[PDB]
């Protein structure tokens, strides 16, 4: 079909002016040490980290004692039988409250996401996934985009293990799209690393301790489709329900070969990691925060070097302002734009009305075609300022 921006229908309208360094969604803060209070306030500029606000739950992050039966080698629990219950679809507040009730008497559970980012500026969390040694949850988080807060009562109890794969982006994307942070991590990847396995994938694990055989024709799907497929409704419950197991033997070893202390120190880490706009991102780009990312070409003039002449750059930077503006604008990604290859493109074959631009022989998008005589107008001053000058 066509599939209309989930973003329109969000209760609290999308911002990406980026005037302000991240604020934190969190209203409310359970399993508190230190009060929300001090929390949100600011860190004046350093020199190597400009202003910004700190991470909400790093306190505790850093104090909450760990569950004692987190250090106790223990019988591992089987995963539950795929054909013993269906995924649990939740996408209202009254579904999302007796989920919650549910994940309250758990000693750990399982959690993953999906998450979109080529109609969507920052990109958009379009699902969520739990698992507890019982049931599979499968989170609406487009429609539930403003109550799933309720879920840090959970997701911050220091008594309740959170076990993710891998959970260095997801943390990012938890906070910034849904207010939720996590305290009692446990993160799959680093205790692979740890143990030292030939292979640390998610699919690996799956397939060595779970014999699932994992498909990546999805990792290209578009999450923001209502109703989930049949297939990707069983890949996403995959990413959790088979978790708990996977927890259980990768912690024992880890016991067994006293490395526990290094990956929960390492999973603290993950889940101390704060989410900032790329503005106010710190200089020394660390591991610690982080700030979007461009998923195209070098700033600039771009290496992919489509052969771009030198008094062209100029020209290149024009585009790429301009690409990143729009996209902000409509919040959309800046290959939903115009990818790359087509702003390449314009600045190797420089059209100059609006029949040049959208006829060039590799193909046009909405925004260019809409777009047009903008685009050759600047191309048109690009050329001209070239003649001059020198
Ligand atoms: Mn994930
Ligand atoms: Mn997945």
């Amino acid at each position: 079909g066509m599939v209309e921006k989930p973003q329109l229908k969000f209760k609290s309208p999308i911002d990406n002016s980026e005037s302000h360094p991240f604020i934190p969604l969190l209203k409310e803060k359970p399993n508190a040490l230190k009060p929300l209070s001090e929390s949100l306030r600011l860190v004046d500029d350093d020199e190597n980290n400009p202003s910004h606000y700190p991470h909400p739950y790093e306190y505790e992050i850093d104090h909450q004692e760990y569950s004692p039966e987190i250090l106790q080698i223990r019988e591992e629990i089987p995963s539950k039988s795929w054909d013993d219950s269906v995924p649990i679809w939740v996408d209202t507040s009254t579904e999302l409250e007796s989920m919650l009730e549910d994940l309250k008497n758990t000693k750990e559970i399982a959690v993953d996401l999906e998450h979109h980012d080529y109609r969507s500026y920052y990109g958009i969390v379009c699902l969520m996934q739990i698992s507890t040694r019982e049931r599979d949850y499968l989170v609406d988080t487009l429609k539930l985009r403003e109550n799933l807060h309720i879920l840090n009562e959970v997701f911050t109890n220091p008594s309740i293990v959170k076990v993710f794969h891998g959970a260095f982006m997801d943390i990012i994307w938890l906070q910034r799209d849904l207010g939720l942070y996590v305290v009692g991590l446990f993160d799959t990847y680093h205790a692979s690393k740890a143990i030292g396995l030939p292979r640390h994938s998610l699919a690996y694990l799956l397939e060595n301790f779970a014999n699932f055989k994992t498909s990546k024709k999805y990792q290209l799907a578009d999450w923001r489709i209502r109703p989930l497929s049949k297939p990707m409704t069983a890949a996403a419950r995959a990413d959790t329900h088979f978790l708990l197991n996977i927890y259980d033997q990768l912690r024992n070893k880890l016991i067994e070969s006293n490395k526990l202390a290094g990956v929960l120190y390492e999973s603290r880490n993950v889940a101390k990691r704060r989410f900032e706009y790329s503005k106010y991102r710190p200089l020394t780009p660390s591991s610690e925060v982080y700030s979007p990312i461009e998923k195209e070409s070098p700033w600039k003039i771009l290496m992919y070097q489509y052969n771009i002449p030198p008094e062209r750059e100029v020209l290149v930077r024009e585009l790429y302002q301009w690409r990143d503006l729009i996209a902000r604008r409509d919040d959309e990604s800046p290959r939903f734009v115009m990818p790359n290859q087509l702003l390449a493109a314009l600045v190797a074959y420089t059209p100059t009305d609006v029949i040049g631009v959208v006829s060039l022989t590799n193909g046009v998008t909405e925004h260019v075609r809409q777009n047009a005589k903008l685009l050759a107008n600047l191309i048109r001053d690009a050329l001209r300022n070239i003649k001059n000058t020198n």
